[PDB]
């Protein structure tokens, strides 16, 4: 009885230009799948028209990763000319008791290293510094290299919020409702990599892992230009 996202010409862009994996990194829709009404718990369309990411679990997603209209993978070089840019107006509400981390925007690699996570936490700490309840950046420092730099971008609201992801020439900025949070963070760590969009609902590191986080996106696109 879950009502498409796909009924919204808002999504049909990115939609058609995104395949939808969930619980974990297999696809359960394509690109087709999903224009032609594809619709369930853990993805569809609410009442006020947000495209709603729903999984409960350790690890688990319900995320739209970034395809080519013609099918291929979206691969562009991560530290290249071209301007990737990935925006969204996103509402996360209040997390279910249980839900630590939410991975709601990323820019990952064609491997196995998330460059830029953008992710809902209950707490962190960064030199020596507690914040809680906020939005954080985490930029990996390598592929081989398991650490990140974090940086906090927004106190946590239930509000729709603007975020837009801006990578281009081996340095990544984020705004959040217009205002620069994270300015031209080195990625060069990924020359010779390629690179990709993600958005949704990716729970990291849940306390109970029966409890559902829960994202909602008002509006998604991700573009490029030359
Ligand atoms: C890292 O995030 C991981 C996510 O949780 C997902 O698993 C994703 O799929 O892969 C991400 C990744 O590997 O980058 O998780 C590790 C971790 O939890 O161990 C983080 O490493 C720790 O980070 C903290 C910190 O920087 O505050 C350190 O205190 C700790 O010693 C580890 O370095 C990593 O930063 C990142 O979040």
């Amino acid at each position: 009885f879950y009502t498409a996202p796909s009924t919204e010409s808002k999504f049909t862009e990115v939609l058609s230009k995104a395949k939808l994996q969930y619980p974990t990194s297999t696809t359960v829709a394509f690109a087709d799948d999903l224009l032609d009404g594809y619709a369930a718990s853990y993805f569809y369309l609410t009442s006020d028209l947000y495209m709603q990411f729903q999984v409960a679990g350790s690890s688990q997603r319900s995320e739209l990763r970034e395809m080519e209209t013609s099918g291929d993978e979206a691969a562009w070089d991560c530290t290249g000319s071209t301007a990737h840019v990935a925006s969204a107006q996103i509402a996360i509400p209040v997390q279910e008791d249980g839900i630590e981390e939410v991975t709601i925007l990323q820019v990952h690699d064609s491997d196995v290293t998330p460059v830029l996570r953008i992710s809902w936490v209950s707490s962190i700490t960064i030199d020596g510094v507690t914040s809680e309840d906020v939005v954080l950046a985490t930029i990996r420092n390598g592929i081989d290299d398991s650490t990140a730099t974090k940086t906090v971008l927004q106190a946590h609201t239930t509000s729709r919020t603007e975020f837009n992801i801006n990578v281009q020439n081996s340095k990544l900025s984020i705004t959040v409702d217009g205002t620069t949070e994270l300015d031209e963070a080195d990625i060069s760590q990924f020359d010779g990599s390629t690179c990709y969009f993600k958005a949704g609902a990716f729970n990291n590191n849940p306390t109970d892992t029966s409890a559902n986080a829960r994202i909602k996106m008002y509006e998604l696109e991700w573009v490029d230009h030359h």
